[PDB]
Formats: C-alpha cells, sequence, structure tokens
C-alpha cells in the first residue's frame, strides 16, 4: 500500500501555462475555447480523483467535491469560470493529496463609446471589458498623439476607461473618431473598435 499523490497537468486549448519545479501554476485560456485539466496519481491502491472550484465563502471543509474520472473537461469556457481548480487524490492510505491550478480566462469585449460636448470642448469616453488590461488606441483614420489632444483616464470609471479631449474645434478634423481597444493579440484575440462621427 502507499498513500496518494497527485499531479496536474495541462491539455485541451491553452494559449500559455505558467509551471514551477513543483507543479503546473497558471493554465491561460481565451473564452470560448475548451479547458481540459489531467491529474495524475500515484499510489496503490489507485487513488480516487476529485476535482472542485472554489465558490462560496464557506471553508476547505465544506466545498462540494466530486469524483470526476482524472480529467476536468469544459467546453465553451466562460470568463466567470476563471480561478482556482483544486484537484484531490485519495485511496485511504496516509493523507489525501490536493493540488490546484489558477486558471485565467481571457477575452476582449466590444467596447463602449459615449460622448459629450460643452462650451467648445468634445469628450470622448470609451470603455471596455476584458483581460487582460487591453490598450487603447485613438484615430483619426490616422493613430493620434498629444494637437490640443488630451487623452486620459477620468476621474471616475466603473471599469477600463479612456477619455479624448478635443479642446478647439477647427473646420478641419469634424470627421470619424475611434476607439480601438486591443489585448496585443494573446491568446489570439484580435482587436475591437468602435467608431464615433462628429459633426
Amino acid at each position: 500500500y502507499a498513500p496518494a499523490q497527485a499531479q496536474i497537468v495541462h491539455a485541451g486549448q491553452a494559449c500559455v501555462v505558467k509551471e514551477d519545479n513543483i507543479s503546473e501554476r497558471v493554465y491561460t485560456i481565451r473564452e470560448g475555447d475548451t479547458l481540459m485539466l489531467q491529474c495524475l496519481v500515484t499510489g496503490h491502491p489507485r487513488p480516487q480523483v476529485r476535482w472542485t472550484k472554489t465558490a462560496g465563502s464557506a471553508s476547505d471543509k465544506f466545498q462540494e467535491t466530486s469524483v470526476f474520472n482524472e480529467t476536468l473537461r469544459i467546453e465553451r469556457i466562460a470568463r466567470t469560470q476563471g480561478g482556482r481548480y483544486y484537484c484531490k487524490a485519495e485511496n485511504g492510505v496516509g493523507v489525501p493529496a490536493i493540488k490546484s491550478i489558477r486558471v485565467d480566462v481571457q477575452y476582449l469585449d466590444e467596447p463602449m463609446l459615449t460622448v459629450h460636448q460643452t462650451v467648445k470642448t468634445v469628450f470622448l469616453r470609451c470603455t471596455v471589458n476584458s483581460n487582460p488590461p487591453a490598450r487603447f488606441i485613438w484615430k483619426r483614420g490616422s493613430d493620434t498623439l498629444s494637437n490640443g489632444v488630451d487623452i486620459y483616464e477620468p476621474l471616475y470609471t466603473q471599469g477600463e476607461t479612456k477619455v479624448l479631449k478635443l479642446k478647439n474645434l477647427r473646420p478641419q478634423d469634424y470627421a470619424s473618431y475611434t476607439c480601438q481597444v486591443s489585448v496585443r493579440n494573446v491568446c489570439g484575440i484580435p482587436d475591437k473598435a468602435i467608431t464615433f462621427r462628429l459633426t
């Protein structure tokens, strides 16, 4: 007889895995792809294998595990299904073995854009939800930087926000402005954009 050992090994459609000498630590995968995590076990008799997502406030002594037959599979994984997943191997010999890995679900939503004018200045306010944090690119057909052009995060934000302030209103430069959001194509996630036609 021998006590149970556990080892988490990535499978499926992750884009990035992070590991160290002891075990695999992070499983990064694009929202909507298919997660697969193996739990290889040792010891005799053959250990039973359980998985669990630590959802809730109660401590480990009360989290609902499930007998799972080694391989955890989540098709069309959602941004809300990220976090720490625990493998538990037990064969009745010694103490149960428990390992865990962090799942990072990455995504880039289409951004939101709202306009506001006071007197004549123009504020274009772009928000997006993403993981990892997104890069904001403001364009007028061609990219724009600091023509009395101020680009800043505003004081009040419910999330990732970038404001484009246009101070003077020349006759020229009275057309379309674009907020392009990027995660630099991690996980193969392309950019997205929203355009406002100024008049």
